[PDB]
C-alpha cells in the first residue's frame, strides 16, 4: 500500500509511487528522476500517464521501454496546467533531468515536493520566492550534523589536477572513473576535458549518456575503448583485482591505471579536507576516493529550510524506523525556534 508521504493531499497525484500496483484514486503518476528506487515498478507494462522532465523522459522511453502514449514531458521554470492543477517543475541539482515539484492546490495550499536534491543558494531566487510555501516534503539523507562535505568545484579541481599530473608524469597511464546509475557525470567529463580525450566505456553506459541532452556530447564519449584515456566501469570493478584484470584487457596499451572511486559520505569526512586526500596504492595502480555528492549537507539542508520557512515538513528518507523520525522532529523543532516560524 501507497505511504501518504507519496500522495499529495487534494488531488489525485502521486510521486515517485511505483512499486504498489494501481494506487486507488490516483490519475496522474509523477517522477522525480530515474534512480531506480524512485522509479521501481515502471516497465513496458505500464498503462497510466507519467509526468516528468525531458530527459527522464528520454531514459523511460529507451531504457526502460515505457510505451511513448503515456510519457507526459514538461519544461522546467515554466507553469504548466496537470489534470486542471497549476504545477511548476525546477531544477533538483540532483542528476540529470532530476527535479523538484510545486503544486498550486485548488484550495489555495502550495506544496513543494524537493524528489532528492541538493539544495544551494541560487534556489532562493528562483518561483519558490514569489509566494510562500505551507507544505514541504523533503530529502533528508544527510539530516544530522556530522554530515559535511566540500563543494563539487573543490572536488573536481582536487581530480582534474590530480589526472593531469598522473599522466604528464606517465604518458602511458589510463585513467578509470567508477559509476553504478547516472549522476556526477561532472567527474569524468572534467578529467578527460583536461587530458584532450575522450571518454570511453560500455554500449549500455553509452546509451544511457545519450539520453541526456549534453551538450556536443558527440565530441566527449565514444565506445571504442581504444582510442580514449579515460574508461569508464561499474563501481564495483574499482579494486586491485578488477582494475589489473582491466589493464590486461587493453592489449598493453597502457602501464598503469589511476581511478576514482565517487561515493556519499564514509566516516572519514569528519577529519580531511580535499587537499590531503592521499590515495591507496598496490604496486602500478592507484585508487582514490572522493566525496562527490549530489545530496544536500547538514547546513545546506538548514539554510533551505531555515529560507523557506514551511508550516510542515514531511520527510521522504529514513523514513522506516521512530528513532529516525524522532531525531528528525528534533532538528526540525530546532531550526524553527532559531528561525522564529
Ligand atoms: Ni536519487
Amino acid at each position: 500500500t501507497c505511504p501518504f508521504y507519496k500522495k499529495i493531499p487534494g488531488t489525485g497525484f502521486t510521486v515517485d509511487a511505483f512499486q504498489y500496483g494501481v494506487v486507488e484514486g490516483c490519475t496522474a503518476y509523477f517522477l522525480t528522476h530515474f534512480h531506480s528506487d524512485h522509479y521501481a515498478g515502471l516497465s513496458k507494462h505500464f498503462t497510466f500517464p507519467v509526468y516528468c522532465s525531458e530527459i527522464t523522459g528520454n531514459l523511460l522511453k529507451n531504457k526502460l521501454h515505457v510505451q511513448e502514449q503515456y510519457i507526459h514531458p514538461l519544461p522546467l521554470d515554466t507553469e504548466c496546467i496537470v489534470n486542471g492543477v497549476k504545477v511548476v517543475l525546477l531544477d533538483a541539482n540532483h542528476c540529470p533531468g532530476a527535479v523538484m515539484i510545486l503544486f498550486y492546490l485548488p484550495n489555495g495550499t502550495v506544496i513543494l515536493h524537493t524528489g532528492d536534491f541538493r539544495a544551494d543558494p541560487s534556489m532562493e531566487r528562483s518561483l519558490l520566492a514569489d509566494q510562500k510555501v505551507h507544505m514541504l516534503y523533503l530529502d533528508t539523507t544527510y539530516c544530522s550534523p556530522e554530515y559535511t562535505f566540500p563543494s563539487q568545484q573543490e572536488v573536481i579541481r582536487f581530480a582534474i589536477n590530480t589526472a593531469f599530473e598522473a599522466v604528464t608524469l606517465n604518458p602511458h597511464a589510463l585513467v578509470v572513473c567508477g559509476t553504478y546509475s547516472i549522476g556526477k557525470e561532472k567527474v569524468f567529463l572534467a578529467i578527460a576535458d583536461v587530458l584532450g580525450s575522450k571518454v570511453g566505456m560500455s554500449q549500455e553506459k553509452y546509451k544511457t549518456l545519450q539520453c541526456l541532452n549534453i551538450p556536443e556530447i558527440n565530441s566527449l564519449i565514444t565506445t571504442d575503448m581504444c582510442s580514449s584515456l579515460v574508461h569508464l566501469l561499474p563501481m564495483m570493478q574499482i579494486n586491485f583485482k578488477g582494475l589489473q584484470s582491466h589493464l590486461k584487457k587493453c592489449g598493453g596499451k597502457y602501464n598503469q591505471i589511476l581511478a576514482f572511486r565517487p561515493t556519499g559520505w564514509t566516516h572519514s569526512n569528519k577529519f580531511t579536507r580535499i587537499a590531503d586526500v592521499i590515495p591507496q596504492t598496490k604496486g602500478n595502480i592507484s585508487i582514490y576516493g572522493i566525496p562527490y555528492s549530489e545530496h544536500s549537507s547538514y547546513l545546506e539542508m538548514k539554510r533551505f529550510v531555515q529560507w523557506l520557512k514551511p508550516q510542515k515538513i514531511i520527510p521522504t528518507v529514513n523514513v522506516g524506523t521512530w528513532k529516525s523520525r524522532s531525531t528528525m522532529e528534533k532538528y526540525f523543532r530546532e531550526w524553527k525556534l532559531e528561525a522564529g516560524y
